[PDB]
């Protein structure tokens, strides 16, 4: 189908080069996260794509709203969306919530961005979800 294209295989096989690849690209890493929604881990990469949002903020407005935001959604424990951080890492910018910057959370981000890549995104490419992608002619 020429018109209408949704989920290529070819992209799948490539992805799992390394877990930034998924993420590049729209498909995989939308897949990807399903596959927590399921598991009500999810909140994790909730967090890992506030941030690459967050740096194309504008102006100190916009940082210290996002930043206010996602600290008490993921930073904090106390939250919904509460991801697994460091105690400093979600100490300093609770404090430094105020002096929050483009190249503060960065740090943050780091974290849960391997915390996935290293179960998460493993575990993913186990998923149901990732599989189907190539629906390999032969499955075990």
């Amino acid at each position: 189908g020429s018109s209408g294209s949704s989920g290529s295989p070819e992209e799948a096989v490539k992805w799992g080069e390394s877990f930034d690849k998924l993420l590049s690209h729209r498909d995989g890493l939308e897949a990807f996260t399903r596959f927590l929604k399921t598991e009500f881990s999810e909140e994790n990469i909730e967090f890992w794509i506030a941030c690459e949002d967050f740096k194309k903020s504008k102006g100190p407005q916009q940082i210290h709203l996002k930043a206010k935001a996602i600290y008490e959604k993921f930073i904090q424990t106390d939250a919904p969306k509460e991801v697994n951080l460091d105690f400093h890492t979600k100490e300093v910018i609770t404090n430094s919530i105020t002096q929050p910057t483009l190249h503060s959370f960065d740090a943050a981000q780091s974290r849960v961005y391997q915390l996935m890549e290293q179960d998460s995104y493993t575990r993913f490419l186990k998923s149901d979800i990732y599989l189907d992608l190539m629906s390999g002619p032969s499955s075990g």
